[PDB]
C-alpha cells in the first residue's frame, strides 16, 4: 500500500475464497501458477 | 528475534527482492532449494 513496487500475480501471494459470482466489480484476468509446475515437463 | 530457535534456511521462509549488487554487507551462502526439484524420479 505505502510504496510503489509492482509484482507479477502468482497463486502463492494471493489466496482463494469462493467462486466468481458473489463479488461485485471483479475483473477477468489470468493468474500465473508457481515455478515448479512450469519446471515440470 | 525474541527466542533462540535456529532453523535451516529454506526458499520458503525467505523472499527474494533483487540482484546481489546493490546491498551492503551481504554474505555468500547457499539456500536450500525447494522439495519439488529435489524429488525428481
Ligand atoms: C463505477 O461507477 C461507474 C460510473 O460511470 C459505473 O458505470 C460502474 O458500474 C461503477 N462500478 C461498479 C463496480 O458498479
Ligand atoms: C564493519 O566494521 C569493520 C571494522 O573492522 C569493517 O572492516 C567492515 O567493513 C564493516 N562492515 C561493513 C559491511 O562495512
Amino acid at each position: 500500500r505505502n510504496f510503489y513496487e509492482p509484482q507479477i500475480i502468482t497463486t502463492d501471494n494471493t489466496f482463494v475464497s469462493g467462486n466468481c459470482d458473489v463479488v461485485i466489480g471483479i475483473v477477468n484476468n489470468t493468474v500465473y501458477d508457481p515455478l515448479q509446475p512450469e519446471l515440470d515437463s
